[PDB]
């Protein structure tokens, strides 16, 4: 190992921890954060042995999947996907969910997190509809990005030596496929309110086992937990250490701004958050936390109480900090 590989290996020791230095791992890995975090996680969960995944097929698929995130998109890139994968991996290990999910369900959630934004062009669903894009025409204006992320992520499995599921039974693949689709479609923000409503209902009627672990009889409850889990991981930036959070805010703002520039050059009304001439980055973060991120994470906290109390406290501190900069 070179000196660089020893440092990367040292950083990969935090893969079970909230607030892994995902940006450092991106650098140290040669802009391969998604490949090496996914590989590290499959080895940590013993997923190659369980599902008989050839290590070379895994790496080949991951590189190809990573290749299909856009290096020139400021936020929705391979780093974001590595971060959602890693955050989902931590959420799966929460005490209140020990022994709840099967290895197939855990693999579906981690796989869904990896592909969940692949080939993202850096512009919103609404932009794609408003501009009469091929994607919007293909998908009839409904979860346009999220359907595409799924189609690409599954299609790459067909490339040469890329089918990491080749040793699953036909039943296993079928169930995994449906779960992944269910999970990635749940990342569309236009599903957020109804997804949170179901999660609140579940919290209020929560049933536990004799060990104190969540009890989920049926597909409907199990998939809804997984959907919200990946959704929380997708919206986990404000819950991270401040120096991670602020970098995610810089990147999402740059990407929103470049969408607003494209709306400018096309004579369109500039979407909220996308006008770099009338922006309010701090106030918008506080609003997003207050109307979206905190309602979601407070409810997830309730579901697994008290496993997530520190994540929720970091969220609240980060909100107070952004708030404190406004006046
Ligand atoms: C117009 O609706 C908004 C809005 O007012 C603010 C928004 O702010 C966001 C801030 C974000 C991120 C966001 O996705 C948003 C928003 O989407 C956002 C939106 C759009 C909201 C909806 C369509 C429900 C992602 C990562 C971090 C770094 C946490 O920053
Ligand atoms: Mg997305
Ligand atoms: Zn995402």
């Amino acid at each position: 190992k070179t000196e660089q590989e020893d440092v990367l290996a040292k950083e990969l020791e935090d893969v079970n921890k909230w607030g892994l230095h995902v940006f450092r791992i991106a650098e140290l890995s040669g802009n391969r954060p998604l490949t090496v975090i996914m590989h590290t996680i499959f080895q940590e969960r013993d997923l190659l042995k369980t599902f008989k995944i050839p290590v070379d097929t895994l790496i080949t698929y991951l590189m190809t999947l990573e290749d299909h995130y856009h290096a020139d998109v400021a936020y929705h890139n391979n780093i974001h996907a590595a971060d959602v994968v890693q955050s989902t991996h931590v959420l799966l290990s929460t005490p209140a969910l020990e022994a709840v999910f099967t290895d197939l369900e855990i693999l579906a959630a981690i796989f869904a997190s990896a592909i969940h934004d692949v080939d993202h062009p850096g512009v919103s669903n609404q932009f794609l509809i408003n501009t009469n894009s091929e994607l919007a025409l293909m998908y009839n204006d409904s979860s346009v990005l999220e359907n595409h992320h799924l189609a690409v992520g599954f299609k790459l499995l067909q490339e040469e030596n890329c089918d990491i599921f080749q040793n699953l039974t036909k039943k296993q693949r079928q169930s995994l496929r449906k779960m992944v689709i269910d999970i990635v479609l749940a990342t569309d923000m236009s599903k957020h309110m109804n997804l949170l409503a179901d999660l609140k209902t579940m919290v209020e009627t929560k049933k536990v086992t004799s060990s104190g672990v969540l009890l989920l009889d049926n597909y409907s409850d199990r998939i809804q937990v997984l959907q919200n889990m990946v959704h929380c991981a997708d919206l986990s930036n404000p819950t991270k250490p401040l120096q991670l959070y602020r970098q995610w805010t810089d990147r999402i703002m740059e990407e929103f701004f470049r969408q607003g520039d494209r709306e400018r050059e096309r004579g369109m009304e500039i979407s909220p958050m996308c006008d770099k001439h009338n922006a309010s980055v701090e106030k918008s973060q506080v609003g997003f936390i207050d109307y979206i991120v905190h309602p979601l994470w407070e409810t997830w906290a309730d579901l697994v109480h008290p496993d997530a109390q520190d994540i929720l406290d970091t969220l609240e501190d980060n909100r107070e900090w952004y708030q404190s900069t406004i006046p």
